């Protein structure tokens, strides 16, 4: 069924925007994200068979959780794909190929919980991961698919490409731990504001590829409002289950993860936009004038949640 998908032509002007919203073609996301890595990387680079194998595996090793979850995933991918499509030329076909998947997978069998969770309730994760623990465990899941029968997308690479790629994907799934983010987005602004920023340079490409994978992972606040809003009640019902948990456990959880303080979540917002979100993509259309649509819609939806906590 999927090596015979075929894409409506609507979808695929549509498909190009930074601001288009997957959720609405739930049955279309494994073949949509075939069409983004053809358009991308080209038709020859992986083995069809070996992708929608691939691809369906993933999808079936991400969890039924309300946020990080197979739509999640999809639409991490979008984001990188509209971000390469528009920066083609700045990054390597290897490059490519790696960051399209590494979305893909960035996420994989996620358990609804953050690594303070797992880290401070000693769980079997934890253990062997100790920093960016859930991240480290999805590269793990990622490589453990990619050693399946028949799903090693990258088996007809070089041994030299082969660890290229599987480096480029694992400091791109480590860069989306949100924690590592804020001191990435500092030093990258630091090397645009002197103008010691440099693409040859290796350390500089991880950090603004560990930047567009933060852009990726956030970019449902660069959608439409209401697909902004949306997506949003699919993140604190993921928080709040966790919150729930801690209270069993007579710990009350910090407020963000508590339902008891929904009130404050346009207020939760807010601070969300202004420390982190509009941060991120101010700094990314600096190094990649073309990602500007991103900041654009990310302003618009932080002036949503500002007519939000005046009452209108
Ligand atoms: C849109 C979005 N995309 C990605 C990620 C990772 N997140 N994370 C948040 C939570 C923001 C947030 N909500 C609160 C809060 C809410 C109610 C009561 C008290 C505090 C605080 N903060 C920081 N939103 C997003
Ligand atoms: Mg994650
Ligand atoms: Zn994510």
């Amino acid at each position: 069924g999927l090596m015979q998908f075929t894409l409506p032509v609507r979808l695929c002007k549509e498909i190009e925007l930074f601001h288009f919203d997957i959720g609405p073609f739930e049955n279309m996301w494994p073949g949509i994200f075939v069409y983004m890595v053809h358009r991308s990387c080209g038709t020859s680079c992986f083995e069809l068979e070996k992708l929608c194998r691939f691809i369906m595996s993933v999808k079936k090793n991400y969890r039924r959780v309300p946020y990080h979850n197979w739509k999640h995933a999809v639409t991490v991918a979008h984001c990188m794909y509209a971000i390469l499509q528009n920066n083609h030329t700045l990054f390597t076909d290897l490059e490519r190929k790696g960051l399209l998947i590494a979305c893909l997978c960035h996420d994989l069998d996620h358990r609804g919980f953050s690594n303070s969770y797992l880290q401070k309730f000693d769980h079997p994760l934890a253990a062997l991961y100790s920093t960016s623990t859930m991240e480290q465990h999805h590269f793990s899941q990622t490589v453990s698919i990619l050693q399946l029968e028949g799903h090693n997308i990258f088996s007809t690479l070089s041994s030299s490409e082969y660890e290229q790629v599987l480096e480029i994907i694992r400091k791109a799934i480590i860069a989306t731990d949100l924690a590592l983010y804020f001191g990435n987005r500092k030093q990258l602004e630091e090397m645009y504001q002197t103008g010691s920023l440099n693409l040859n340079n290796q350390s500089h490409r991880d950090r603004v590829i560990g930047l567009m994978m933060t852009a990726c992972d956030l970019c449902s606040v660069t959608k439409l409002w209401p697909v902004t809003k949306l997506t949003a009640n699919d993140i604190y019902a993921e928080f709040w289950a966790e919150g729930d948990e801690m209270k069993k456990l007579g710990i009350q959880p910090i407020p963000m993860m508590d339902r008891d303080k929904k009130d404050e979540v346009p207020q939760g917002q807010l601070g969300f936009y202004n420390a982190v979100a509009i941060p991120c993509y101010t700094t990314l259309t600096q190094i990649l004038p073309p990602t500007e649509p991103l900041l654009k819609a990310c302003r618009d939806n932080l002036s949503q949640w500002e007519k939000v906590i005046r009452g209108e």
